[PDB]
Protein backbone atom coordinates (compact mmCIF):
# COMPACT_ATOMS: atom_id res chain seq x y z
CA UNK A 1 0.00 0.00 0.00
CA UNK A 2 0.88 3.69 -0.73
CA UNK A 3 2.07 5.35 3.16
CA UNK A 4 3.06 8.40 1.59
CA UNK A 5 1.19 9.51 -1.86
CA UNK A 6 3.19 12.59 -1.80
CA UNK A 7 6.48 10.80 -2.29
CA UNK A 8 4.72 7.45 -4.19
CA UNK A 9 6.40 5.36 -0.67
CA UNK A 10 4.90 1.85 -0.52
CA UNK A 11 4.88 0.10 3.17
CA UNK A 12 7.13 -2.25 1.46
CA UNK A 13 9.47 0.34 0.18
CA UNK A 14 10.00 1.37 3.75
CA UNK A 15 10.49 -1.73 5.02
CA UNK A 16 12.68 -2.34 1.91
CA UNK A 17 14.77 0.35 3.63
CA UNK A 18 15.45 -1.52 6.78
CA UNK A 19 16.30 -4.32 5.61
CA UNK A 20 19.04 -2.38 3.80
CA UNK A 21 20.49 -0.37 6.47
CA UNK A 22 18.60 2.37 7.70
CA UNK A 23 18.68 2.18 11.45
CA UNK A 24 16.39 5.09 12.08
CA UNK A 25 12.86 6.85 11.36
CA UNK A 26 15.73 10.19 10.47
CA UNK A 27 17.67 7.50 7.61
CA UNK A 28 14.28 6.09 6.16
CA UNK A 29 13.07 9.71 5.78
CA UNK A 30 16.40 10.46 4.01
CA UNK A 31 16.43 7.54 1.59
CA UNK A 32 12.47 7.52 0.39
CA UNK A 33 11.33 10.98 1.01
CA UNK A 34 8.60 9.49 3.21
CA UNK A 35 6.11 12.33 5.36
CA UNK A 36 8.46 15.21 3.86
CA UNK A 37 5.55 17.24 1.60
CA UNK A 38 2.76 17.61 3.25
CA UNK A 39 3.47 15.19 6.36
CA UNK A 40 0.54 13.63 7.18
CA UNK A 41 1.74 10.14 6.51
CA UNK A 42 4.59 10.59 9.14
CA UNK A 43 2.70 8.77 12.17
CA UNK A 44 2.14 5.71 9.82
CA UNK A 45 5.36 5.43 8.41
CA UNK A 46 7.02 5.54 11.94
CA UNK A 47 5.01 2.92 13.10
CA UNK A 48 5.90 0.57 10.29
CA UNK A 49 10.02 1.97 10.99
CA UNK A 50 9.90 1.14 14.37
CA UNK A 51 8.02 -2.32 14.19
CA UNK A 52 10.39 -3.20 11.34
CA UNK A 53 13.34 -2.45 13.56
CA UNK A 54 12.20 -4.44 15.61
CA UNK A 55 11.94 -7.54 14.04
CA UNK A 56 15.31 -7.38 12.45
S1 LIG B 1 1.34 11.63 2.21
FE1 LIG B 1 3.44 11.53 2.90
S2 LIG B 1 4.20 13.61 2.90
FE2 LIG B 1 2.09 13.75 2.09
Amino acid sequence: MYVCLCQGVTDNQIRDAIYEGCCSYREVREATGVGTQCGKCASLAKQVVRETLNDL
